[PDB]
């Protein structure tokens, strides 16, 4: 925290009132409007120079509303915004957009209009943003190895359980890909086991730091998490920034 910058590669806002969030039933602790600013405030608190974010799409009931909402929220601070849609190489792409995830709740990563549809985003400069399941990152692995031009951003460590013989294969044959990216975030406090793993495999260059704010504010808290970024990779210029910008080509 010694004068630091910040790229924060994974945040999400919204607004329980004027949008819809099903997913939002049964947590209390969330149901609370989240802005910009809010997130901004916290990372002053931490003293480090917070150069923005990347909006990730908070998988809203109404698309066009949430594509609508962030073209008008111009603040600076949202450096790129990762609209939801389907891969395919006739897909629907918000023309406000800087990239695409597709909620991965089904093996949706073999059918071969998903992998037509990464060479049409790759093509676009369209990075896709991976957010699926534990077991599933075998086909995802064989599915991004076709096509990669693409830029795949792995959510949130994998969603792997911990040191499966599956998910190691699975993690490292990513890490091979020239443009792979994985963020150290998720649901739950990241367990040293897995970023160690993580960091040695990918290597400084291809991980990314993100906070999953404001959801990281569940099982775990914006400070604790933070911290333990900091304790691990240290100020780091890649791991906080440089490494973002290559990803989502930040200028």
């Amino acid at each position: 925290a010694m004068t630091l910058n910040v790229i924060d590669s994974h945040f999400h806002i919204w607004d329980p009132d004027a949008q819809d969030l099903p997913w939002l039933a049964g947590l209390p602790s969330l149901q609370h409007r989240y802005t910009v600013d809010d997130l901004a405030a916290e990372y002053a608190k931490f003293g480090v120079n917070f150069l923005g974010g990347v909006y990730v799409e908070v998988d809203a009931a109404d698309h066009e509303l949430e594509d609508r909402l962030l073209y008008e929220n111009a603040s600076p601070l949202i450096l790129k915004r990762m609209l939801q849609g389907r891969v395919s190489p006739w897909m629907r792409v918000p023309i406000n957009a800087d990239g695409i995830r597709e909620p991965l709740h089904r093996g949706r990563a073999l059918e071969p209009e998903f992998i037509a549809g990464l060479r049409a985003m790759a093509a676009k400069g369209l990075p896709f943003e991976l957010c699926n399941r534990g077991p599933e990152l075998g086909d995802m692995a064989k599915a991004f190895a076709q096509v990669p031009e693409v830029t795949v951003i792995i959510d949130h460590l994998g969603n792997v359980p911990g040191l499966d013989e599956e998910s190691c294969a699975a993690l490292a044959a990513l890490a091979e890909l020239p443009n792979s990216y994985i963020k150290v975030s998720g649901d739950n406090p990241v367990g040293p086991d897995i970023v160690k793993y993580v960091r040695d495999t990918f290597g400084p260059k291809k991980v990314l730091y993100s906070s999953n704010w404001p959801v990281v504010e569940l099982n775990s808290t914006f400070a604790t998490h933070f911290q333990l970024m900091l304790d691990t990779f240290g100020e780091d210029e890649d791991f906080f920034e440089n490494n973002a910008r290559r990803a989502y080509n930040i200028d």
